[PDB]
């Protein structure tokens, strides 16, 4: 049952696991100033990036407890109870509009608050599948916070470099990925196609399978090549289609 806890009494380790991984493994944990069961992941062997996090909350951001390297690397999240939004296309095929546009919004907003965070956080690793659900009937959140610091790639991340409308791309390509239940680029195979498509500024063909005019043209938008040209997250959440309802 209970084999661990952090320095402080805080967060109680039990003995069950609740997710593997090639780097990642879960276990249930427990919050033992609020008896809430959370997530606590030990990563196989983040100074200022456990400094941000710790101290970060947002109705659309998992939220990210503690972390520190036991004696591998351990954090205790929320604990996520729903499956992602890869899952979620699978379970249902396709997503309506209603939908659609409400999750949107919501990672926009999740994605807004750590640009603006001082300094900013860049995900930087953003996907349908660390993209979490509430409920059936509920809100999402952007999960996998701590991670990205050990396709989706805005093309001037191959030059590694990396700048807030990185996540900008992503998010087109997720709201792509949830208006064509596929995996972007999948006409493609290997990376270095990709590459090569997505540096000659050649959209994944997948875009061509989306219905909604509008959401076709943020998508667009989201995915240019040179970033300066990239909408913000202010133009993003301005368009007709995230003001209309």
């Amino acid at each position: 049952k209970a084999v661990g806890m952090s320095n402080d009494g805080r967060f109680l380790k039990f003995d069950i696991e609740i997710g593997r991984g090639s780097f990642k493994t879960v276990y249930k944990g427990l919050d033992t100033e609020t008896t809430v069961e959370v997530a606590w992941c030990e990563l196989q062997d983040f100074k200022e990036e456990a400094e941000m996090l710790k101290g970060l909350q947002h109705p659309n951001i998992v939220r990210f407890y503690d972390s520190w390297e036991s004696t591998c690397i351990v954090l205790v999240t929320e604990l996520m109870t729903s499956g992602t939004l890869k899952t979620y296309l699978k379970r249902f095929k396709v997503m309506k509009i209603k939908v659609l546009r409400s999750w949107c919004r919501q990672i926009l907003k999740g994605l807004q608050f750590l640009h603006t965070r001082t300094p900013p956080i860049i995900h930087r690793d953003l996907k349908c599948d660390n993209i979490f659900i509430t409920g059936p009937t509920g809100s999402v959140k952007i999960g996998d916070l701590g991670l990205a610091t050990l396709e989706f790639m805005a093309p001037e991340m191959y030059e590694e470099k990396y700048d807030e409308s990185v996540d900008v791309y992503a998010f087109g390509m997720c709201m792509l990925e949830m208006a064509t239940s596929e995996y972007p680029y999948s006409e493609c195979q290997n990376a270095a196609q990709i590459y090569r498509r997505v540096t000659s500024g050649v959209k994944p063909a997948s875009f061509d399978k989306v219905a909604i005019p509008e959401v076709k043209e943020i998508i667009e938008g989201c995915i240019r090549q040179n970033k300066d040209e990239r909408y913000s997250i202010k133009d993003l959440l301005n368009h007709a289609f995230f003001q209309e309802e």
